[PDB]
């Protein structure tokens, strides 16, 4: 129950958000439906209009219009947009030259420059370029302040995850709303966007920014609007709140716009229908600029013009449906649209198996515009997986589908052009970013960046201590002139050992055969300095990577790689070498086939053994460095030993030998040589973090030979690629996958043609940023380059995307 029979008169907007049965008057209360009885008269006036004219001019102040151009109206806070355009003779914002904001040029009082967020719904990145002509205030904002050509998106590009990214920097299975839609099995709760079950705190995880604003002493403007306030009334009252006192006025502001979505969802995103409301956006920043302009908060106030996602077009007729691949589709209940989320229709249903649902979905008809996944093989880049909300079974759909359950659905629910939701690489995803105040760059453009990262800049510009999030703080300082946060290494936790020769032969048991005893000292010294590592920095050109946590291991050094080998895991944690663009491919000689090699510098109890492989029918192995690569004869002779070898399925070895045998030369050619390091992942519980020991559910039949759940690369050269990535001196170039260690290749519709029509597209679905890596194997990459810090912070959350223009 609400008590309507209160007022608001002086209430107006009011920050402090009362609760029942006192009635609101906060920039929420309709949602809520809980408005005093006067909220109407007072606070949405709408009489005379949004713009001053000629005539109006010194008016005598008549408080029933929706804004004023009387005399008195700036003491008061509360003249329309361009009062002083129309009044006083100046000029609009948008018609000022574009000049440097050096340092903060504030009114008495401020004791810091003020954020506003300006967030666009369905702003799609290309809009900035193509739509230029008919946005000049954005212009003005792209191009005199610091833009970036796109902003990536969390995955699913939608509107409530996406909104609640920007503002936690978590993604969306932390912070929880890994939909517009969720059922929660724990609350047995559903989240819609019709209902008051959306408002409930229980769903919101982590930390948002007003929250972190107010718990450390800055106050927020509340953050959310109405859908009936009109935009002109936002900016108005963001404007009202910055002439409150110094101990009552905010510091930090938000806006959100409708549109384009709205337009975009009808129309398409380059419907002819979408000029006007890129016209009609652009107004509204006008109208806002124009504002702190006669605040005098035109050089002093930091703002984000940022958009959420992007939009693809999507109709009806193209819309895959679950009918016409399994029986009995009413035993499951489907999320749909842009993506697709499956659980059974009845907990208590015994006959549901999601093995026969994710094989009915698998490749069957021949262009099939959907594909099936078991949550924890999805692609690590989009974290999609560790939280409840999240069902097991998910349904990844190519740009411009559905993904429906009957044909009913969608002709009982032709209508709509656009949408979005899709695999956040996807181009037409892909939002905007901008910066412009005296805490950003002038004239600069920066790299595309994912929204992940803004909550720490944000926390930057304000001051803040930031919660623990997924940016990588300080990856985004090229962004500012100042209040660059400046992040020290993480420190080293385990050192390694440095083993010598320290067993013989015949100390080994492990089944294992080599025909190599077909074995000069000219050339005698020259191997002893190999395995003393005389050749280490061909091959370790960053660094060696530090072990961020508790372990033993040991530093293996030879003459084509070292490795860290964990006696823990018994296999390495990294192997790292370099391949120039005139190192040549090699054979497997017949002799060598099925030659694994004792390592005298690691105990047999620290070794794996060739016997488990032998009696684990499903399991195979493979090598780290690949013996293909090798420089000589005899250096192969390394590639084979027990220290080097990997679990691997025979079904990942198609997939890992060509990207050995193939790929690496391939890129070495392409990028003036490469280095790789390569290794094993455990992630058994899909939470994207380091597995320990005792998490490991899978072991080489009969050993203690843990099995990984994915392997990595990470591919570095020289960015101006006319020096070679051996002798770079300046910035760097990464590409990096963590692939799937799976015991088939059912991801793969074509994994029965060669590997050349099918691996290398695997391999670009499953690229990853070195940072995500990092995460999920507690090492530390390029600790010791020429290269600054943030730059290397940059650079590990690169991601690399095969997308086009
Ligand atoms: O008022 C805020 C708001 C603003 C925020 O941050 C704005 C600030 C950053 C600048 C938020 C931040 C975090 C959490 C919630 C937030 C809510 N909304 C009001 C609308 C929109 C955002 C929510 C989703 N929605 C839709 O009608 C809708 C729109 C497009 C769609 N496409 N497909 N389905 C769609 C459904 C109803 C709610
Ligand atoms: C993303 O950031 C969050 C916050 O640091 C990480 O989530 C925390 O993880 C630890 C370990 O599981 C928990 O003790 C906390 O309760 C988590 N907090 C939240 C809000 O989820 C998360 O692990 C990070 N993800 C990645 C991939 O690094
Ligand atoms: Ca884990
Ligand atoms: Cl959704
Ligand atoms: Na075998
Ligand atoms: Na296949
Ligand atoms: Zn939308």
């Amino acid at each position: 129950w609400t008590a309507t029979s209160g007022s608001c008169k002086g209430r107006c907007f009011e920050l402090q958000e009362v609760g029942p049965p006192d009635c609101r008057c906060d920039n929420l209360c309709k949602s809520y439906s809980s408005c005093c009885h006067d909220f109407d008269e007072l606070c949405l006036k709408t009489a005379r209009g949004w713009e001053c004219t000629k005539d109006r001019c010194g008016e005598v102040r008549n408080e029933e219009n929706a804004c004023h151009c009387s005399e008195d109206c700036l003491s008061r806070g509360d003249c329309c947009t361009n009062y002083q355009v129309v009044c006083k003779g100046e000029s609009h914002w948008v018609d000022d030259d574009c000049e440097e904001i050096k340092v903060p040029e504030c009114p008495a009082g401020f004791v810091r420059p003020p954020l506003i967020i300006f967030s666009v719904d369905g702003f799609r990145a290309s809009y900035m370029k193509k739509g230029s002509k008919v946005m000049p205030n954005i212009e003005k904002l792209r191009s005199c302040g610091t833009h970036a050509p796109y902003m990536r998106p969390v995955y699913p590009t939608k509107t409530f995850p996406n909104l609640y990214t920007l503002a936690t920097g978590l993604y969306p299975e932390s912070h929880g709303i890994v939909g517009n839609s969720m059922y929660d099995p724990v609350f047995d709760a559903s989240f819609h966007l019709r209902g008051r079950e959306k408002f409930n705190h229980r769903w919101w995880g982590g930390q948002p920014l007003w929250i972190t604003a107010t718990k450390q002493g800055v106050r927020a403007g509340t953050f959310f609007w109405s859908v009936s306030i009109p935009h002109e009334r936002r900016i108005l009252t963001i404007l009202q709140w910055l002439s409150l006192p110094d101990n009552e006025r905010p510091s930090v502001y938000a806006f959100y716009s409708e549109q384009p979505d709205f337009s975009g969802h009808k129309y398409g995103p380059f419907g002819p229908e979408m000029t006007n409301p890129l016209r009609e956006i652009d107004k509204t920043v006008g109208q806002l600029m124009d504002g702190l302009k006669q605040l005098r908060l035109h050089r002093c106030v930091n703002v984000i013009f940022v958009g959420d996602h992007g939009m693809e077009d999507v109709t009806c007729d193209r819309t895959e449906f679950l009918s016409n691949y399994l029986t009995n589709v009413d035993d499951i209940t489907l999320v749909p649209g842009t993506l697709g989320r499956i659980r059974a229709k009845s907990i208590n249903n015994s006959k549901y198996d999601p093995k026969t649902i994710i094989a009915a979905l698998t490749c069957k008809k021949p262009d099939q515009h959907f594909k099936p996944y078991m949550k924890q093989h999805l692609p690590k880049r989009l974290h999609y997986a560790n939280n409840r909300r999240i069902e097991d079974i998910h349904l990844l759909v190519d740009r411009r589908w559905h993904v429906a359950r009957k044909p009913l659905d969608v002709y009982k629910k032709c209508f709509f052009q656009g949408d979005h939701g899709f695999d956040n690489k996807v181009n037409s995803m892909q939002t905007v970013f901008v910066g412009y105040g005296p805490t950003f760059k002038y004239r600069t453009k920066v790299p595309p960046f994912e929204n992940i990262e803004l909550y720490n800049v944000m926390c930057d510009l304000l001051g803040l201590k930031p919660a623990p999030n997924n940016g990588t703080h300080g990856s985004l300082n090229h962004l500012l002139r100042t209040n660059t946060f400046r992040p020290t290494m993480p420190d080293e936790v385990s050192r390694p050992n440095y083993p010598g020769i320290m067993y013989l032969q015949s100390e080994f048991d492990l089944g294992c055969t080599c025909d190599d005893k077909v074995e000069n000292k000219l050339e005698e010294l020259n191997k002893r300095l190999h395995t003393k590592g005389s050749t280490k920095e061909r091959h370790l050109l960053y660094g060696r990577p530090a072990v961020l946590y508790r372990t033993s291991y040991d530093i293996l050094y030879h003459t084509d790689f070292e490795s860290g080998y964990s006696e823990i895991f018994l296999m390495p944690l990294w192997t790292s070498y370099t391949i120039s663009k005139q190192a040549e491919v090699s054979s497997i000689p017949e002799h060598l086939t099925n030659c694994v090699r004792p390592d005298v510098r690691v105990s047999p109890g620290f070794s794996q053994n060739c016997l488990a492989y032998k009696n684990d029918k499903q399991m195979s192995y493979g090598f780290l460095f690949p013996p293909y690569l090798s420089s000589s004869p005899e250096a192969k002779y390394d590639a084979f030993l027990v220290t080097n070898m990997v679990p691997m399925y025979p079904a990942f070895k198609r997939v890992w030998a060509y990207f050995q045998r193939v790929l690496v030369k391939k890129y070495a050619s392409e990028r003036n040589g490469v280095n790789v390091i390569s290794g094993p992942i455990f992630d058994y519980n899909y939470d994207g973090l380091r597995d320990t020991e005792d998490e490991i559910k899978q072991y080489v039949e009969g050993s203690s030979i843990p099995v990984p759940t994915h392997y990595y690369s990470i591919i570095t050269s020289c960015l101006d690629f006319t020096q070679p990535a051996d002798k770079c001196d300046g910035p760097l170039s990464v590409s990096s996958f963590i692939l799937p260690h799976r015991p088939d290749n059912d991801e793969s519709c074509n994994s029965s043609e060669d590997e050349s029509k099918w691996v290398e597209e695997l391999m670009k679905m499953h690229t990853a940023r070195v940072r995500d890596i990092e995460h999920l194997t507690g090492l530390d990459f390029y600790r010791k380059t020429s290269r600054s810090y943030s730059e290397i912070l940059t650079l590990k959350t690169y991601l690399h995307t095969y997308e086009s223009e």
